[PDB]
């Protein structure tokens, strides 16, 4: 009502008809005491699980100490060392409170160093007007051009503007395109001498202990993190070469160095390593996705599974998704719509079996409630729409599509 | 070392030679167990005192519930009602995590509604490049003009640009200028139809239970808050008329609605009201400042007290400040340099007497260590420098100064 910015783009929208009051591990609990397996995890900000006991103990002890902001420089420096040590090369780290602040800061540093203004972008980099999507070839109000993960559109912007780009910022994604496809986007920009920013806000510390692009054989001038590093506490950063981080020396807020979020983040990174989280998720998520695909097949429902491990998606028509999501919720399974799912470290062992049993029940009630969906086919356009929702770009030019058709498609999505 | 943005602009710089490990009430404690009266309070973000028991209980219970982000819409809405109810008129509220994010968001909303780009500004609005100060008449890289709180420079920008300004953003201040002076800055802009943003990040909920400008008989289109509302937890907001808050509907981050900061803020506003904090600070701060002025006088030291209540300043030459601050620290009194002090709700009763006894001892050792300062005069330029540091602008045109001299002075400060 009176909150202006509580519309969409908030997690748990599927549950807006129920009341969530508690979270613990892989589960959240509604007002009636029912437990729901959570595959939203605050849009992937909770990588360890709700109320992780080590993170919580670290936060509680920091709160009880009352230590004020910007006094625990030892802890702050230790966290910067943790982050920099997981990236190849020599990095400095500048801390922020949201992913949007980190990506705008990285863009601002590129502008300061290069003396140029134009930025090219693939993917979603946050809510700031500078990241507002406009059609290909049309700079937005803050002089950002959007290329929708297509190498042909990157090539077009580089052909016309390589000499005047401050930077290219790319949010990687690997559900609908390969690591090699993503690496190719970075390398096109590197070959013409343009600064690169790997926006790892979503995938940093989710797919491996560090930046996802590192395993794609990419190195970038600057990296931005947020969701993976702090288990739901507001902390983000830009990590990158000294030349780009020096312009961020005065990019400080009163509470940049409030202590509880630093305690949470340092504990989170340690716990991710101790519990082998990303490698175990690769195993447990792959089991979930494989078994989910089998259950879908035996029921002839029009859903395809895409991705694996820590990042997978139920690919289907919007009409089908609008049935799957409530049926899953009725069986105690929270899914995010129009996006990947975001399992946490607690999505292991018996929890995966529990989630599959709930999905099994949901697919059965869905087939019985909506028998007209049984036998429906998943179309190319279904898959493209699902990819565009998840990665905010096209998964390469779809088969049989001209580049002009790609441009008209993305224009129609805005 | 490896943290890029831990240079200046962090609080507690006077204490960088000592190690602070605990905070409670009006005091912080170093590693050797010594208690120091804290007049920084994380640059004024702690308005209740460190480890306020009601705020801490609220935060601890929220952390222990594990409730994930954007599920406690009842608490989020309640906080928005609290904030909107303290402003005259009908406001909506958009939440952010830092004061910089709130002021950039307010500026962005003005740009969206008006379709104009240029912004005029008085004061410091955060670290973003859009708030980087440039000399009068020179737009910065994000099309912001700076007017340094001078009505003549506001008039110049309005004369040249009133028709194309998206908004004027003014950070009020009342130590070196009157409420009537500040009101005059807003009214010049209102008279020519330009959108006004009152940047209350520093003074909101500090000087009264709401926006400081309200008591100056000012109403603004949008208000920004941060330091006063959350006792050191990262939460800020834009509050304003529906027409300006509708463009901020999608200005959301993953953790915009993380629950612990909302629990802290709602508890903070309630505690400020229950403990009559701002009115009691007006009384206790006035006693401190009056008695400090008397102690300074009897020792003939070159310091003047400016302001009163919740916002006062030790006005002196930089050479003198560099002696006062360490001598105060040696007696267990933490002061911020080149700025106002920021007493909290715990700066009452016996704590004020304790602070005066410590200041008394510091003034004595300072006179004995540096007898050459005794009898030195405070100059007009000392006062102007102290004002420029504190309010990031000129306190009206100083006596005997031409406008050209004012412009050259501020240019030399950048
Ligand atoms: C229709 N136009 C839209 C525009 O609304 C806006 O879409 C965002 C969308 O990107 C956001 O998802 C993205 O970020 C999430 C947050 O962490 C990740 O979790 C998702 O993986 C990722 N896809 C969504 N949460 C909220 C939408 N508002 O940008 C794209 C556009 C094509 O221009
Ligand atoms: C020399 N040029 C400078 C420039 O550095 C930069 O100064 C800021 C200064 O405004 C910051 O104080 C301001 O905000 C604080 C934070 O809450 C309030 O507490 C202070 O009341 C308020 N005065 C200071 N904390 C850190 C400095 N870096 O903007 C102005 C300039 C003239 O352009
Ligand atoms: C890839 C990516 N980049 C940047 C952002 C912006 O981060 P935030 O929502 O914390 O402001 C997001 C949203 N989490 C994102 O998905
Ligand atoms: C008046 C005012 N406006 C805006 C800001 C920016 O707020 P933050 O440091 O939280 O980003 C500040 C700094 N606290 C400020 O003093
Ligand atoms: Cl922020």
């Amino acid at each position: 009502m009176i909150i202006a910015n509580a519309d969409g783009c908030t997690p748990y929208e599927v549950a807006r008809g129920v009341t969530i009051v508690r979270g613990e591990g892989a589960y959240v609990y509604d007002a009636e005491g029912r437990g729901l397996i959570d595959l939203s995890n605050s849009f992937g900000s909770v990588m360890l699980g709700h109320q992780d006991p080590v993170v919580t103990e670290a936060v509680l002890k920091t709160v009880r100490s009352g230590v004020p902001a910007a006094a625990s420089l030892d802890l702050q420096n230790h966290l910067a060392e943790q982050i920099a040590g997981d990236l190849p090369g020599d990095q400095r780290v500048a801390f922020f409170k949201t992913g949007t602040a980190a990506t705008r800061a990285a863009a601002s540093a590129a502008r300061q160093v290069t003396g140029k203004r134009l930025i090219a972008s693939c993917g979603y980099h946050g809510y700031d007007l500078m990241w507002e999507f406009t059609p290909p070839g049309q700079p937005n109000s803050e002089d950002v051009l959007h290329c929708y993960h297509l190498p042909e559109l990157i090539d077009q912007v580089l052909d016309k503007h390589a000499h005047e780009l401050a930077a290219v910022i790319i949010a990687p994604d690997y559900i609908h395109v390969s690591p090699e496809y993503i690496a190719d986007l970075f390398e096109r920009c590197e070959r013409v001498g343009v600064v690169t920013i790997a926006d790892e806000v979503k995938h940093g510390y989710r797919l491996r202990q560090g930046a996802s692009v590192t395993e794609a054989s990419v190195v970038a001038d600057m990296y931005t993190y947020a969701k993976g590093i702090s288990n739901g506490w507001p902390l983000s950063c830009v990590a990158g070469d000294e030349r780009f981080l020096k312009p961020l020396a005065e990019f400080v807020s009163t509470l940049t160095f409030e202590a509880p979020s630093f305690a949470a983040a340092s504990a989170t990174l340690d716990r991710l390593a101790e519990l082998d989280v990303q490698a175990q998720l690769a195993i447990d998520g792959a089991r979930f996705v494989s078994e989910a695909a089998k259950m879908i097949s035996t029921r002839d429902l029009p859903i395809e599974m895409a991705g694996t491990g820590a990042a997978f998606q139920f690919v289907c028509a919007e009409e089908v998704e609008e049935v799957l999501l409530p049926h899953a919720l009725a069986e105690g399974l929270i899914l995010e719509p129009s996006d990947q799912q975001y399992p946490s470290a607690c999505f292991r062992g018996e929890v995966v079996d529990d989630a599959l049993e709930r999905l099994d029940r949901a697919l059965t009630t869905m087939a019985a409630a909506r028998p007209d969906l049984v036998g429906r086919e998943v179309t190319q356009l279904d898959r493209v729409n699902a990819a565009f929702c998840q990665m905010d770009g096209l998964p390469g030019r779809p088969d049989g599509w001209s580049l002009d058709q790609c441009v008209e498609y993305v224009t129609a999505q805005l």
